[PDB]
C-alpha cells in the first residue's frame, strides 16, 4: 500500500508515483529502486547493496548502472537534480531518501 514523502507519493500496486498529484513515467527499474529506498527511509544504501537488491542476485553487470538510474530518478523527480531533496547523495558511501 501508498507511501508518501514531501509532494511524492508511491502506489506499489501499480508500480508508478505521482507528484503534486501528476503521474511521472518511471521505469520498472527505476520504480523499484526508489520504492525500496522509501521503505528505508533515511537509511544509506551502497551502490553494490542496490544493484544485487534490485537488479536481482543474479546481477553482475557494472555497478554503474545503479548511479545511472539514480540520475535519471533525479532527472524526473527532483524539481532541481542539482540540489535533490528526494534521493541524496552520502559521497564516498552511497544514497538514501531523505525523508521530512
Amino acid at each position: 500500500n501508498e507511501i508518501t514523502i514531501k509532494d511524492i507519493v508511491i502506489y506499489p500496486d501499480a508500480y508508478s508515483i505521482k507528484k503534486r498529484g501528476e503521474d511521472i513515467e518511471l521505469t520498472h527499474r527505476e520504480f523499484e529502486l526508489f520504492h525500496y529506498l522509501s521503505k528505508h527511509m533515511g537509511q544509506v544504501m551502497t551502490r553494490e547493496h542496490l544493484l544485487q537488491t534490485v537488479w536481482g542476485y543474479d546481477y553482475f553487470g557494472d555497478v554503474r548502472t545503479v548511479d545511472v538510474t539514480i540520475r535519471r530518478l533525479r532527472e524526473k523527480i527532483e524539481d532541481d537534480p542539482s540540489h535533490p531533496e528526494y534521493i541524496v547523495t552520502r559521497r564516498g558511501v552511497g544514497y538514501f531518501l531523505q525523508q521530512h
